[PDB]
């Protein structure tokens, strides 16, 4: 239920809040303009992540959904966290890269696809529908990671070697990451129960604090983001 | 009810399903920066659409209203599908016909409303209130119609043979879809009823490919596309 | 509860209302580039507010909340109206004083947050939190209202006086009255009570309308917005 796993909640609204602080503090004097972007939106991402953590610990992000034949705690919270957050960690991925415009929208438009859809299969009452939609959303999430890794990385090769260098680790950083998330959510209480509420909890915490947290470390402590 | 236009859902789906899979597949190798915008745009549309529809097949997007003196029921998950997909097809006739930045924003901004203000009427449990915003929603329309009609044609004039008659046809068939969904909407069971839900959702079906995959086709099979 | 105050709310769609009426005629005749935009972006904030006025007057956009052991009556869509309507604001004073990309999703970001967390502490059932939400919500608009004092002015100093001077004024009238609303909302029934309902309503109400129809008239009707 939505109570034993407020540790996790807590001490990630905590690790977000400092996240942001950090940034903040660290973008302070930035002048270059190619820098001040990508502070902002790796700023903006641990800062709203902080938001949706705090309502997932005071409650308001955890709703009950019926299925399977019980009551479910379902984090949404952690749905409307991802949704705005993703299209911004892709942004700076592609800022980066100096991708084209229809490729970031078709990332994005991807993306919203991928969250939304996996909100909508997280509310679902059906048990068994549940998985579609898990699916459906997994594969908008392949085809993102494959214009990261194959797409991007290629974009790349053409910037600068500290370019190329930082894209390549952060490129690895979020295929390893980004992938973790449907599987587990397909393990936990939101999927095939195998691992408790409190478990799952706790994975995604150390997921959304790497990949809002580490990423941005990774990122804005290169000289990459200089112009 | 929601049970009888199953198949016009169940339908829909597969036309939007298969919709998106076409357009994937033809946009593979193309390497035109210009019509690779307009693969993604038009390609995000019909994958939406996909979603939304397949929602309501499995009920998810369906909801109950009442109003009148019944439960009537109302398949939100069309409102959701219009308040991206709109403004992406417009986004298309407006890349097509190179419109300023004013222009666009002013009728995506105008097309939000139209779809908001839309759903709100859909959801809205006072009978007679229904039909303000029906009237609302309905003058946005025809702004956002008058602009692309007597504005954006006068803007593709200037543009090569080629595109100023790709555009031409795409004006003709978004002006008469478009203004069909007002008048489905005013007789089927979310306005006036002279029209079954069955019906109602048959007919949104019709509309909903010809302007996610029909218009996608016209376009992404014109030379216009081409920079 | 949501009775009474209804007269402020019908007052406010009517001056929204004829606030958007206004800016469209103005606007008509105008070629100008980059007046057109400025037209766009603040015809666009009264039409809006039109809409969401109007549902609060129908009834659609009043909720119930309980809190504090009672049940109070939320007006949801001033939230929904705000959340669409002060990143536009914040694009005018953008445009007009050359802001960077970096700065404008920094503050469009941040400005979210502070409507996101605003209707979220409108919504909070344990009365304590509300209080928790409405200071996260304040701090960022802080953080805007900081940028767009000393950030923006500096900016527009360099821009010819005409423009420098219009956005002093703006600049002065939105620090003075974007303040006024985390005010108002802590001793309106949504926080503190000190004040009914009522006068909520009708503060919000001379609020809103100075900040769509006074800013854009200020606005509007100055040489500024002439490249
Ligand atoms: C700028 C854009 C153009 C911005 C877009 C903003 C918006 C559309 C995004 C929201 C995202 C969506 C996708 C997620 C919503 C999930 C939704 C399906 C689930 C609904 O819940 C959330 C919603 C509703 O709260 C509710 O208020 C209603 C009206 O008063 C009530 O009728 C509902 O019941 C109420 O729901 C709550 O309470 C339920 C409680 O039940 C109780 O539980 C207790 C437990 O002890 C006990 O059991 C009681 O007995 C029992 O009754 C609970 O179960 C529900 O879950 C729920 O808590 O809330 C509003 C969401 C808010 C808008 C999200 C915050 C967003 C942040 C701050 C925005 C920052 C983002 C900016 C925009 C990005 C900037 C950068 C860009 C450039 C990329
Ligand atoms: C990137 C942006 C910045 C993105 C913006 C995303 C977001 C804000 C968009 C959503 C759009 C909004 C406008 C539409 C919402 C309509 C809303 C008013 C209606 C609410 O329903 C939908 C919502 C809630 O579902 C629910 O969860 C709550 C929490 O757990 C529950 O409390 C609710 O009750 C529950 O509602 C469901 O279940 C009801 C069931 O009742 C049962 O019915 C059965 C029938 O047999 C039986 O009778 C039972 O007895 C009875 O109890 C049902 O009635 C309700 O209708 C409902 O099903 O769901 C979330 C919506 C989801 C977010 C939309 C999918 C969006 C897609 C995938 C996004 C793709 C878009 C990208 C963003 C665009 C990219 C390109 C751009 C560049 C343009
Ligand atoms: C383009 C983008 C990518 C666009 C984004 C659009 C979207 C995501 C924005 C919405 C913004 C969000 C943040 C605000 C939502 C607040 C939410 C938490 C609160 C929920 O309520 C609103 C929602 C749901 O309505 C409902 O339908 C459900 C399904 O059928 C029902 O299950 C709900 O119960 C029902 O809720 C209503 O009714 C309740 C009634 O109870 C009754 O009250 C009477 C009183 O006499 C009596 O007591 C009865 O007994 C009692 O039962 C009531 O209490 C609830 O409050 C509610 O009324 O509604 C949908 C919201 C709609 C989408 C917002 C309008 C938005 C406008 C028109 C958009 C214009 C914006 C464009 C996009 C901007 C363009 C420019 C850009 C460039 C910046
Ligand atoms: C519990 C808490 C831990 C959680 C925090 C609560 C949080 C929810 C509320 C805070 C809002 C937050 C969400 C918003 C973050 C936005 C973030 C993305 C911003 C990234 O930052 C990007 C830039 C925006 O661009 P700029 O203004 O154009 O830069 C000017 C530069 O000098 C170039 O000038 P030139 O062009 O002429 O050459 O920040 C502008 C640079 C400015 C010069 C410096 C601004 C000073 C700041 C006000 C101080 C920094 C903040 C401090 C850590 C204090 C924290 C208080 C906070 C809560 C307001
Ligand atoms: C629509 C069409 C796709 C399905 C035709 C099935 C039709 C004969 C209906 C029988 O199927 C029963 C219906 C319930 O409807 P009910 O009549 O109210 O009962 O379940 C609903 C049926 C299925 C459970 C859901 C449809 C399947 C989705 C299309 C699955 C998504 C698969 C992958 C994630 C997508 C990428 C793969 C790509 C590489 C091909
Ligand atoms: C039930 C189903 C029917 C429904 C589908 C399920 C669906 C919900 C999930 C899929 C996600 C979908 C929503 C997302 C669609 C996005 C779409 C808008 C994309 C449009 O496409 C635009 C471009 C993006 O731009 P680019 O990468 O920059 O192009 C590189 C070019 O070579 C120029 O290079 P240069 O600049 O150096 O000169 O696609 C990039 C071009 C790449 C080179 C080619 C990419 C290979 C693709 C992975 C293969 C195409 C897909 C296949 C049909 C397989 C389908 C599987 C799918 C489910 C993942
Ligand atoms: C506000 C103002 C516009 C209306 C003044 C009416 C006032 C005397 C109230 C009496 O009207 C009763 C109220 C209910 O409120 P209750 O007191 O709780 O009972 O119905 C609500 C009143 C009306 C049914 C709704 C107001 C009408 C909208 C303004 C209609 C929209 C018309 C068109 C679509 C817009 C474009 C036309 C353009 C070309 C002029
Ligand atoms: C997380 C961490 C921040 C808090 C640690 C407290 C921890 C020991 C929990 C005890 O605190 C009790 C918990 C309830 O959880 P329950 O166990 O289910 O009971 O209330 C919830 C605790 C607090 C009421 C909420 C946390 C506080 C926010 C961080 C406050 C926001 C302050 C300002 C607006 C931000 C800008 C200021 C900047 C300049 C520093
Ligand atoms: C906080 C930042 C990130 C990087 C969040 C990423 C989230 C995902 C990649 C989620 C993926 C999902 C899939 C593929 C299918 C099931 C549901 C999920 C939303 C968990
Ligand atoms: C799927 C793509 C398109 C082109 C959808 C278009 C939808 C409309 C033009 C809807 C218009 C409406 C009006 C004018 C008023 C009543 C409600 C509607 C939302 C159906
Ligand atoms: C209609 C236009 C404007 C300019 C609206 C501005 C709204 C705000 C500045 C609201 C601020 C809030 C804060 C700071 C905290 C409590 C909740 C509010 C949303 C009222």
């Amino acid at each position: 239920t939505g109570r034993p796993e407020w540790i996790w909640l807590a001490l990630g609204t905590a690790l977000m809040g400092l996240g942001t602080l950090y940034f903040l503090v660290k973008g302070m004097g930035v002048s270059d303009p190619d820098a001040k972007k990508f502070y902002a939106i790796t700023t903006l991402v641990p800062a709203i992540a902080f938001t949706m953590y705090l309502s997932m610990l005071l409650g308001y992000g955890l709703t009950m959904v019926p299925f399977g034949g019980e009551q479910n705690p379902i984090y949404w919270a952690r749905y409307a966290d991802w949704l705005f957050t993703t299209p911004l960690l892709l942004l700076d991925l592609a800022l980066l890269v100096d991708a084209d415009q229809g490729t970031i929208l078709a990332l994005v438009g991807a993306d919203g696809i991928m969250i939304g859809t996996g909100l909508v299969g997280a509310l679902t009452k059906v048990y068994s529908y549940r998985f579609v939609w898990w699916a459906i959303s997994t594969a908008a999430m392949l085809y993102i990671l494959y214009v990261l890794f194959f797409g991007f990385t290629s974009k790349a090769e053409s910037m600068r070697p500290e370019v190329a260098s930082t894209f390549k680790v952060l490129r690895n950083v979020t295929v390893v990451l980004w992938s973790a998330y449907p599987v587990v959510w397909l393990i936990g209480s939101e999927g095939a129960g195998i691992v408790p509420l409190n478990i799952e909890t706790l994975l995604f915490m150390v997921l959304d604090v790497s990949a809002k947290v580490g990423f941005g470390l990774i990122l804005l402590r290169s000289r990459a983001i200089f112009g």
